[PDB]
């Protein structure tokens, strides 16, 4: 086998030497501008449309999570990618762990009241606070999938009531499964934080704006591990400064870097990172890819695998 | 029985009507100066010499994890409570999970620079850092007993590196354990983050002090969980300013209300909360008060029991 590899920005020697070790009996190398030798397989991140038109792979492999950018890029140019190639992402590759981390740090910092205790640590203001209660400390899971089902798994140690939407029904034991838009308004209305791990689409643009913040409980928090384009900011903003939302920690934005002019910089109940929740593993990405080229090979039945059509 | 009941400051109206309901056949009483009737067993905090002193109580039982206090005072007035009588604490009776709440939320947000992404927002400047690694981050938990077994507990799960500390050995499968003054200095050599849940003993105070200090790893933090006793604040300043400690999360202080004038206030690497890492749980410290009450009448071997010689 064939395999061509481009990324904008890794470190692409490193990669195509991980994968020569990790398939030993193939043939690696980066692609360039003027390539169209023959590919099997074509590892992409922000591919230019040359690399795969016209192309007949085996599968394509995005290094992201995430597929926004790839599946808009095709419907711009359908001659990019033949529908007969199966495209795939990065499931979890340690992606998983690295959101509970982050989920599980802050939901315990708000439940906790460290918040609180900072802004009166500021005044050198010493003043124990009541303690909150898990009762009414349900946290709601936007997106049901290989994230979010993560990051509820590892909220359910600390005995919080969960809950998750997504668009088909979920099973998990300990978390109450909501299901499509007409179930949307129930879910939100008991979501005292509220995390977001939906993929881009065009059915989940701006999903979190005014009408949608309204519905939660008052003194509600945002955490937002997704993209940017799911938050409406200014309607954000508006939740902050009605006291709708208590706080809000992002890791995404409309734009990236988050531009100096954005006034959630400076905003007081604001905590921003700019894009870090969880990045590749490279080892792990290589150890994904290589394992289901095997499973590929083997007319095993295989998972990680794009749907065009629905969108993720 | 009788059971006679002093706090300065919980509801004791509360309080003696929930033991009568576990324990419906006691008479349960508030002690007032004065009170010199009959009482089998004694629930305290902060007791005046008056209420125990001659009396051959068949236990005490101090309404909190530590014992510092009343000890102290024993020493002061040997009259106060006859070596007959076997003096208890509330041992977890809830406080275990809020440690493992207060540890694991703030160990995360170290080890995902947290505290350095707040410092570059309030620049409104964008700069994705290094991931740092658990081989890195091993954490060192000063104290393993109920508390520090607790700690050490949850933070494996998040596969951190860990290591603890105490008088006598542990067999704790995933936990290197430390044990007396001779091995403290190894012990320490590794501690990427430090976790002090020592008792408040003439043995353990100003232990964490410059000599301490200058053992850590550089880059070190420091959760003090305990006793403010347990800490030279001087020297703990002076680790900050140097580098030596990147940050410190502080709950209790020599002094509490930790007055104005302290640095540590407004110092920039210090968190503070006003000694709330873990409270009474009221029905849970009710249950298991009333249940040892249970043990000890059986014959039943019980355990929370302080050893005055020891100190804890
Ligand atoms: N901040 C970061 O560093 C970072 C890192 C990695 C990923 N991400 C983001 O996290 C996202 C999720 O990753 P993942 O691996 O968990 O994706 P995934 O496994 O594909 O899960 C997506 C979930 O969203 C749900 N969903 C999709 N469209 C929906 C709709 N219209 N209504 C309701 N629910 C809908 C899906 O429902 P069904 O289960 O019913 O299909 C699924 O449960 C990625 O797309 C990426 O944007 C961010
Ligand atoms: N901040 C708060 O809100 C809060 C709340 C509750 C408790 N606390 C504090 O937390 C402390 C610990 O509670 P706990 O229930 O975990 O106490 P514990 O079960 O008695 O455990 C104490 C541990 O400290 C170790 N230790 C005592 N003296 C030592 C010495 N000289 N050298 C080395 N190790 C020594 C003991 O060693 P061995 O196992 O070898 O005996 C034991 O492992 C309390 O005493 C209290 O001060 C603070
Ligand atoms: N794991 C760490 N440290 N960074 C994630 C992605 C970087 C990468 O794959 C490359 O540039 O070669
Ligand atoms: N969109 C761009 N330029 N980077 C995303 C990287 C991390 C991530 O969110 C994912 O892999 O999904
Ligand atoms: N659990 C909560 N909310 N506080 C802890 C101790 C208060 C208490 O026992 C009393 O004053 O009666
Ligand atoms: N020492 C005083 N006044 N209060 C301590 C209360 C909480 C705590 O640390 C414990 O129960 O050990």
């Amino acid at each position: 086998m064939d395999i061509i590899f481009y990324h904008p920005t890794f470190d692409t020697q490193w990669w195509i030497e991980a994968l020569r070790k990790a398939i030993p009996q193939a043939r690696v190398r980066a692609w360039k501008s003027g390539d169209n030798d023959s590919a099997d397989y074509a590892l992409v991140w922000h591919p230019p449309v040359e690399m795969l038109a016209g192309r007949d792979l085996k599968a394509v492999f995005a290094l992201g999570a995430g597929v926004d950018s790839i599946l808009s890029k095709l419907q711009a140019h359908p001659e990019m990618l033949n529908p007969s190639v199966p495209l795939f992402r990065l499931e979890d590759t340690g992606m998983g762990e690295q959101m509970q981390e982050y989920a599980v740090s802050q939901v315990l910092h708000w439940f906790r009241r460290f918040d609180d205790y900072r802004i009166q640590q500021n005044s050198s203001h010493w003043q124990p606070l009541p303690e909150y209660h898990r009762e009414d400390f349900t946290i709601g899971i936007l997106g049901a999938g290989v994230l979010g089902s993560k990051v509820a798994q590892s909220l359910q140690t600390w005995r919080f009531p969960l809950r998750c939407w997504s668009r088909t029904r979920k099973s998990w034991p300990g978390v109450q499964s909501f299901a499509g838009r007409e179930e949307l308004s129930a879910f939100l209305s008991q979501c005292r934080v509220l995390i977001n791990l939906l993929p881009n689409t065009p059915e989940t643009v701006g999903i979190i704006n005014q009408q949608l913040l309204e519905k939660l409980p008052d003194g509600a928090y945002l955490l937002n591990l997704a993209r940017g384009v799911h938050v409406v900011e200014d309607d954000l903003l508006a939740a902050l400064d009605s006291g709708k939302v208590k706080g809000a920690m992002l890791d995404v934005f409309n734009r990236e870097p988050l531009p100096p002019e954005s006034p959630l910089w400076q905003h007081p109940r604001v905590t921003i990172t700019p894009h870090v929740a969880a990045i590749t593993r490279p080892a792990e990405a290589v150890e994904y890819i290589s394992r289901t080229i095997a499973q590929l090979e083997k007319g095993e039945k295989v998972c990680g695998q794009v749907d065009r059509a629905r969108g993720y």
